[PDB]
């Protein structure tokens, strides 16, 4: 018996995973026996790709170093997932400059709310798939004490999952601020839900416009949000908060994981670059009945779902509309892409409300 | 920040796991940073105890060496779970000699079937929580090649899960031979269902009285079964199969994980020693109405449940009765215990048939 690459090569028969279309035995052999400084192995980063037989990526970083040690695997997967982003391609520098935005205030008869979300890793520490209980507590500590140094409209409280009272959790559900133990194949099969809910928590400011999840999917999931259509205000707080949290973090010799090639690093390659999800809830009575509705959203580089997450109704024809991509444009640009797309959606809605053809508004 | 024991010591608050009751911080410090020859660590073997808050053991061996490297923790959990098995206690030598059984034919008006299960690990290869795809595949090869060398009443066929046709699948379901991806906490949280259904499979003899599961919970799960009450014949085929496969395994330089103290080793310490579960399906119409039924079964060192597995209603007053313990008695002795126990139960059943009280018998 040899416990070598041959003995260990996954059987990707009947697997619709991205990893399986790029991880041929030869690559596997090259990467087999490699380990990051935190001991992440090829087997670790590809585990999800083996367990799950359906359409998935299947690749996940155990740590920041995963992207370089298994560079050739991440690079191939990234290039498919992000529809053209090869090894020599690079993510634009981060742009959290809200003032650079054009028209970031929607008509609130149509746009009911806006949020912008991203994730951050804390450099020096393994992602959820590979982090020890100690590492994870260090993420929680770093983010939480850094948070304690925010003031003004970013003054808030930290709610540990581990000490959550039924009161507190009931309120957080009402704010739609709660996260649960993940049950998705990705997070489960990557052992990203270990020791739940030790060092997991929810922080937010008093106004309930800035929300922080620690050690759910990412070390830090940052969400800025408001009812109404002032996405520019939402982005302004977003970038102000991110930079402010970081500044506190540097008191503690800590920094977001970020490199020039991939922008902000996260465990799942899908979320690289900006990992930015800018969304609005927008009411589209007429346009959603339009035969080219789906065409329009895709053409606008947008994604669409109901108001309650995936596979939920568009209650009262209110759709959650977001940017589809995550790489290749900056954070500010993605917000602008959402602004432009959503404004067009509204232009078409109003056109139809007036009984007009939107044939000349549809993206050609 | 230091990734040391203090930073990593579990929070067992609100945890009912056996582990948390014994794995204090000092013990965790002493075990922190140690690993087995297979890279198995203390965090690994304790993982399920941390993930699961319910009442469970929460300790799982990543490999055979886990019992020696993490011995003080394992021994502690072993002592408690098995109700008095300390470090200086030793498992009886195995005994698979069915000829030494006494009255190993049950009255078939009462016993409807007999079954004897155990598990074996293939030494040199990690247990499901830590085995690599390669190790797991080697486990399958070793076992399947051994099974292929079996003949006579043990002549049989291997059905890889990976190649399972719907036709095969439904026939296996019909026979109650099939197994699926485990969804239970210990198996999921120990990472023991990785790469499913790779290197998993089901082997059974032509007469369907011998069933082997490969790489489900254990490397090899072995089940001897017959309709009727010839537990002797079931035990005879059981031990002969275990020994026969072991002999075939010498062709691959392989053997079962076993030592003098703990007997046959498997991942979950619950199943040490013999890891033997001998059981009957036995009809006890009147005794099942008796107010001491459960108390009698446990007094006989047995354990009772429905024929639908855990806490299903018993149809037609048919119960799966089996030995409760796994350590301190040899395989043969556990079958004799079952035999002695069931016979007592049938005696009580028949006393109740005749309208006699049985408090003089309980």
């Amino acid at each position: 018996f040899q416990n070598d690459a041959k003995a260990n090569f996954p059987d990707y028969a009947n697997h619709g995973c991205v990893v399986g279309r790029h991880l041929n035995f030869e690559m596997y052999q090259r990467l087999f026996g490699k380990k990051t400084a935190h001991g992440v192995t090829v087997d670790k980063v590809i585990q999800p790709s083996v367990d799950n037989f359906g359409n998935c990526i299947g690749l996940i970083a155990g740590d920041e170093e995963s992207y370089e040690v298994f560079k050739e695997l991440f690079d191939a997967v990234i290039n498919e997932k992000h529809k053209g982003f090869g090894p020599n391609d690079s993510q634009p520098a981060p742009d959290l400059d809200a003032s650079k935005l054009v028209g970031g205030q929607f008509d609130e008869k149509y746009v009911k709310s806006c949020r912008i979300r991203t994730g951050r890793g804390i450099r020096g520490l393994c992602y959820p798939p590979s982090c020890t209980r100690g590492e994870r507590r260090e993420v929680e500590r770093v983010i939480t004490t850094a948070l304690a140094g925010l003031s003004g409209d970013l003054s808030g409280t930290y709610y540990p999952l581990s000490k959550m009272t039924p009161e507190q959790e009931n309120q957080l559900i009402a704010d739609h601020f709660l996260f649960q133990k993940p049950t998705g194949h990705l997070m489960v099969n990557s052992a990203s839900v270990r020791d739940w809910p030790d060092a997991r928590g929810i922080w937010h400011n008093n106004e309930k416009t800035f929300l922080i999840w620690i050690n759910e999917e990412d070390h830090m999931r940052v969400i800025s949000m408001q009812k109404g259509g002032n996405v520019k205000a939402v982005f302004e707080r977003f970038g102000r908060g991110l930079n402010a949290i970081a500044e506190q973090m540097k008191k503690n010799g800590r920094e977001y994981m970020w490199n020039q090639r991939l922008g902000y690093l996260c465990a799942c390659p899908s979320n690289l670059g900006t990992g930015l999800r800018a969304s609005v809830h927008v009411q589209l009575h007429q346009l959603s009945k339009h035969p080219k509705f789906e065409d329009i959203v895709v053409a606008l580089q947008l994604q669409k779902r109901g108001t309650g997450g995936e596979h939920t109704a568009a209650v009262d024809d209110v759709y959650d509309i977001s940017n589809a991509a995550r790489l290749k444009k900056s954070e500010r640009e993605f917000v602008q892409l959402l602004i432009d797309g959503v404004k067009k959606l509204i232009d078409m809605e109003q056109a139809l409300e007036a009984g007009k053809s939107i044939d000349d508004l549809i993206p050609a």
